[PDB]
C-alpha cells in the first residue's frame, strides 16, 4: 500500500525488446507487417511515403575526410 | 627469466569487429574508402552505381509471412 499526491507515471511494468524493429517513426514493426530500410534506417510502409519524400537517399557515405590526393 | 611472476594470463579482449566493415563482394570498407550502403548492406562506392541500379538502396522488407486462415 503506497500514496500518491498526484497521479505520477511510474514504470508500472516493462520488459525489453527481444529482436523486435521499430520504424524511424517509433511505432513497431513486426513480422506481419511490411517495411523499408532506406540504407540502414527502418520505415513502416505506412509512414514510408512520407519518408521517401524527404529523403529517398539510402545511406550515402564518403570518406568524409577528402584526402586530399597528393597536391604535389 | 622464469618462476618470477612477470607474466598474467588474460582473455582475447579484442576479438569482434571493432570498426572494420566490408562491402558486398568482399574487400573491405574502412572510413578512408568511399561507399554506400543499401538497406542495411555495405557497397563500395566502386560498384555503388551499379548496385543503386539493381537495387536502389532500399531493402524492400514485407511481412513475407502471409499464411492465410484455412483449416484444410
Amino acid at each position: 500500500m503506497v500514496e500518491n499526491p498526484m497521479v505520477i507515471n511510474n514504470w508500472h511494468d516493462k520488459l525489453t525488446e527481444t529482436d523486435v524493429q521499430i520504424d524511424f517513426y517509433g511505432d513497431e514493426v513486426t513480422p506481419v507487417d511490411d517495411y523499408v530500410i532506406d540504407g540502414g534506417e527502418i520505415i513502416l510502409r505506412e509512414n514510408l511515403e512520407r519518408y521517401l519524400r524527404e529523403q529517398l537517399g539510402f545511406e550515402f557515405k564518403n570518406a568524409q575526410l577528402e584526402h586530399h590526393h597528393h597536391h604535389h
